C-alpha cells in the first residue's frame, strides 16, 4: 500500500496488514504473514490491529522517509501508542521505533520471514560467545533454551542484535538501540524448515516509558564475520568500542594479563541449612577449607613445576565463606590465617611475577549480613522485594544497585588498609546477569540505571590501578570491563551430552577481542571436543585449575601453547572467522597480523600458521 524508495532501500508497508517489507541491492525481506506485532497482558496477547482507531501518515524529512502510524484504545481500555518506520537518507537503513504515549511484552516488529529451506541458510544470536543456526537445523530452538529468555545485556544476549544470513551472502542485522529493557524471541523448530527471530521490550518500572528503537542493515555479499564487523563499526561509531589499548593507557598493567594461565580456587566454603545446597541428612558434608597457606604452597609448587605466568582468582577469602554475608564480606577469614595469611599469599604470588584477584559480591544480599537491613534492598516495580535461598548463604534479596558503589568503596578500602594491593578483582555476577529495576522510593532504579552503577563499582577499581573483572562479557561493560571468568559457548555451559543449537562462531569476539581479555575453560571431553581447540579459535587464555562454585604437568604443556599465542594475538582484532570450504567441523580464526588458527574438529587437532 505505502511505498518509499531512498538511497538504494525500498521500503514497503501495508496500512490493512501492518505487514511491511524492504529491500536491497536486489533482495527482498518480508514480514512474517500470521505473525502479527503484539502486546502481551497476563496470558493473552493483542495484535496491534486490535486498536479501535489507526491512522497512516506518509512522512519525509531531512533524514528520511517513511511511515507514522497511531494506534488507540484496546477493547475500550484508552492505551496508545505511535511507530514510525522510515529509511534513513544517509545509509539507506530502516528505523523502526515504538513510542508510548500514555503491558507486559510488546512483541515488535513482527519476525522476517526465513523459510526459504536451503540448507546453508543461518540464523545468528548472541546467546554467550555466538550461536550459527541453520533452517535445516536438528535440534529446536525455543527463547525457553535461551539463557534469561533471550535479554540483552546477559548471557542470553551478550549483544543487542541477531542476524539472518541467506547462503548466497545476502542478508540483514537487527540492532536494538534500546537495549535496557529488551530481549529477543527465537522459534527454530526441529529440523526446521524456518528460523524466526524478533525483538521484545517489556515496560521500565511499571510503563513502557521510553521510545523504543531498532536499526536494520541489509548487506550483500556477506558473511558472518561482515555481520559482526558491522555491530562493531557501531558501536565504535558511538563511542563504545573501548579497546585494550585505551584501557591500557590509563592502566598499564592490563598488558600484564597477556599469555597468564588463569588458577581460579577457593577458601572458604559454608553451606547453612537454608540454602538450597544444604543437606540436613549431612550437616558438615559441602563445608570446606583450605587456608591461605595451603594456596601460598600451591603457588610456589606451579611456579616450581614450571606453570610459567600465573594470575590467581581467589574465592571464598573472607570470614563467611563463599556466598555468605555480601556485602559484609570481611573480614579476611581468621581460620585461614587471617589478614596476615592472605597478605602473604599475595605477596609470595608477587615475589614469582604473578598476578593476585579476589573474588566478591555486590548483588546477592544475605539476610545474614552483618549490617542487612531491606530499606538497602531492591522492590521490583509492584513493591515486592524477591527474596530466595538458593546459594550457600541462605535466605537473600538484591542490594539495589544505586548503593552497590558505596560497598564497594568500603570495602575496597578495608582490604587495602591491611597492606594488600590488589592486581585484579572479580565482581561475580554483574556481567551475567540482567540489572535489576527499583521502585524503592529511597533509591529509585531503572535497569538502565543499575548498569551505570555496576560500571561505576568498576570504574572505582580501575581508577585505584585494580583490573576489573566479572562473570561473563555483556556488551553494557565493555567499557568498563578488562577481564572476565569466560566467556564460554553456550554449549560449553550445558552437558557435553546435550543436542547443541547450532554451529558455534565467535560472534562476541569478532566485536570484541581487542576489548575484553578472556580466560577460556581447557577440559577435554570423553569421546567428544577437546576445549582447547576453542580457546585457541578465540585467540584466548587458558585456564590451568578452574575450581567452579557449587560441585598438571600435560596441563602446564597445553597452558603453554594457548599462553604463547596469547601473548602474541591477546590484544589483537580478530578479524575474520571461517568454516573452512563450508564445514562447520573444520574453523579457521585470523588476527590483525595475520596469525591464522585453524581447528580440525574431526581429527581434534590445531594449527598455527599465516
Ligand atoms: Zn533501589
Amino acid at each position: 500500500m505505502m511505498q518509499f524508495t531512498m538511497s538504494g532501500t525500498m521500503l514497503r508497508f501495508d496500512e490493512t496488514t501492518l505487514r511491511f517489507s524492504f529491500s536491497r541491492d536486489g533482495a527482498t525481506w518480508s514480514g512474517c504473514d500470521g505473525i502479527e506485532p503484539q502486546l502481551t497482558r497476563e496470558d493473552r496477547s493483542f495484535s496491534f490491529a486490535g486498536a479501535a482507531t489507526v491512522t497512516h501518515e506518509r512522512i519525509e524529512t531531512g533524514t528520511g522517509v517513511g511511515v507514522r502510524s497511531v494506534f488507540a484504545g484496546f477493547a475500550g481500555a484508552d492505551y496508545a501508542f505511535e511507530t514510525y518506520i522510515w529509511i534513513e537518507r544517509s545509509s539507506g537503513d530502516v528505523l523502526c521505533e515504538w513510542v508510548p504515549l500514555r503491558i507486559d511484552r510488546v512483541l515488535w516488529p513482527a519476525p522476517l520471514s526465513f523459510d526459504r529451506a536451503d540448507a546453508h541458510d543461518v540464523t545468528l544470536i548472541t546467546h554467550e560467545q555466538g550461536v550459527m543456526i541453520p533452517n535445516s537445523w536438528p535440534t529446536e530452538v525455543g527463547t525457553d533454551a535461551v539463557s534469561f529468555g533471550g535479554r540483552f545485556e546477559t548471557a542470553g544476549g551478550y549483544m543487542p542484535w541477531f542476524a539472518q544470513l541467506r547462503s548466497d551472502g545476502h542478508a540483514y542485522i537487527a540492532i536494538c538501540e534500546t537495549p535496557w529493557n529488551a530481549g529477543y524471541d527465537i522459534d527454530h523448530p526441529a529440523g526446521g524448515p524456518y528460523t524466526h527471530v524478533g525483538m521484545w521490550f517489556e515496560p521500565s518500572l511499571g510503563r513502557m516509558d521510553y521510545r523504543r528503537v531498532v536499526r536494520y542493515r541489509l548487506l550483500d555479499h556477506a558473511d558472518h564475520t561482515a555481520i559482526c564487523k558491522t555491530y562493531r563499526a557501531y558501536v565504535n561509531e558511538r563511542g563504545r568500542l573501548r579497546t585494550l589499548a585505551e584501557k591500557a593507557a590509563r592502566n598499564p598493567s592490563v598488558r600484564d594479563l597477556l599469555g597468564r594461565s588463569w588458577v581460579a580456587v577457593g577458601i572458604k566454603t559454608n553451606v547453612q541449612p537454608d540454602s538450597s545446597f544444604y543437606d540436613p541428612a549431612q550437616p558438615g558434608k559441602n563445608d570446606s577449607l583450605v587456608t591461605f597457606a595451603q594456596r601460598e604452597r600451591q603457588m610456589r609448587t606451579l611456579h616450581e613445576m614450571g606453570a610459567g605466568r600465573l594470575y590467581l582468582a581467589l574465592a571464598g577469602w573472607a570470614q563467611p565463606g563463599y556466598d555468605n554475608g555480601h556485602p559484609d564480606y570481611l573480614p579476611a577469614c581468621r581460620e585461614a590465617g587471617g589478614w596476615k595469611g592472605m597478605k602473604s599469599l599475595i605477596d609470595a604470588c608477587h615475589e614469582q611475577g604473578d598476578l593476585f584477584g579476589t573474588a566478591d559480591q555486590y548483588r546477592d544480599y544475605y539476610f545474614a549480613a552483618r549490617t542487612f537491613d531491606p530499606r538497602n534492598a531492591i522492590r521490583l516495580a509492584d513493591g515486592t522485594m524477591p527474596e530466595h535461598a538458593m546459594w550457600a548463604g541462605g535466605r537473600q534479596t538484591y542490594l539495589c544497585a544505586e548503593l552497590a558503589p558505596d560497598y564497594v568503596r568500603r570495602n575496597f578500602s578495608e582490604i587495602a588498609t591491611h597492606g594488600i594491593v590488589l592486581d585484579c578483582a572479580y565482581l561475580d555476577v554483574f556481567t551475567c546477569n540482567e540489572g535489576d529495576e527499583c521502585s524503592h522510593p529511597e533509591h529509585r532504579m531503572t535497569r538502565r540505571e543499575c548498569y551505570e552503577r555496576r560500571a561505576e563499582c568498576f570504574e572505582y577499581l580501575l581508577a585505584h590501578g585494580i583490573l576489573t573483572s566479572s562473570e561473563e562479557v555483556s556488551d553494557w561493560a565493555v567499557p568498563s570491563l578488562v577481564f572476565c571468568h569466560y566467556a564460554p559457548y553456550d554449549f560449553q555451559m550445558r552437558s557435553p551430552d546435550a543436542p547443541r543449537h547450532g554451529i558455534p562462531v565467535p560472534l562476541y569476539n569478532l566485536v570484541y577481542h581487542d576489548c575484553v581479555i578472556q580466560p577460556w575453560m581447557m577440559d577435554r571431553v570423553a569421546g567428544g571436543d577437546d576445549y582447547m581447540l576453542y580457546a585457541l579459535l578465540n585467540g584466548g587464555a587458558p585456564y590451568l585449575i578452574r575450581d567452579a562454585a557449587y560441585a598438571t604437568e600435560n596441563d602446564i604443556e597445553r597452558c603453554a601453547v594457548v599462553a604463547g599465542l596469547h601473548r602474541r594475538v591477546g590484544m589483537q582484532e580478530l578479524v575474520r572467522h571461517d568454516l573452512v570450504g563450508g564445514d562447520p567441523l573444520v574453523q579457521r580464526s585470523v588476527f590483525a597480523d595475520g596469525t591464522a588458527v585453524t581447528c580440525d574438529f574431526h581429527a581434534q587437532t590445531y594449527e598455527v600458521a599465516a
